[PDB]
């Protein structure tokens, strides 16, 4: 599914994404902006032969397993499937592991690239939450 800005905005507050660790929701939007345009289906292929999956381009190296990621931690205990599904509950029950792991949103490139230091409140003005 590839989500509307406002309408992922609310199904990410209402998956206790606001505020959660201390990133507003706008980051939250900002990050799943630029890793997938909003797209569950999304997935990207890194050159340590890992890949990228979901709106959060989880990565198949440390959090979820596909089946061909050597030697990799499936420290959400989800198939990488898991996460290309309409249903954000699993990206975002993985998102919170990953972001309470010590680096905050700094572990997704694009949010410390593209969103980290601007006005992030932009990516929620407008929405009704
Ligand atoms: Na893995």
């Amino acid at each position: 599914k590839v989500f509307g800005r406002c309408e992922l905005a609310a199904a990410m507050k209402r998956h206790g994404l606001d505020n959660y660790r201390g990133y507003s929701l706008g980051n939250w939007v900002c990050a799943a902006k630029f890793e997938s345009n909003f797209n569950t289906q999304a997935t990207n292929r890194n050159t340590d032969g890992s890949t990228d999956y979901g709106i959060l381009q989880i990565n198949s190296r440390w959090w979820c397993n596909d089946g061909r990621t050597p030697g990799s931690r499936n420290l959400c205990n989800i198939p990488c499937s898991a996460l290309l599904s309409s249903d954000i509950t699993a990206s975002v029950n993985c998102a919170k592991k990953i972001v309470s792991d010590g680096n905050g949103m700094n572990a997704w490139v694009a949010w410390r690239n593209r969103c980290k230091g601007t006005d992030v409140q932009a990516w929620i003005r407008g929405c009704r939450l």
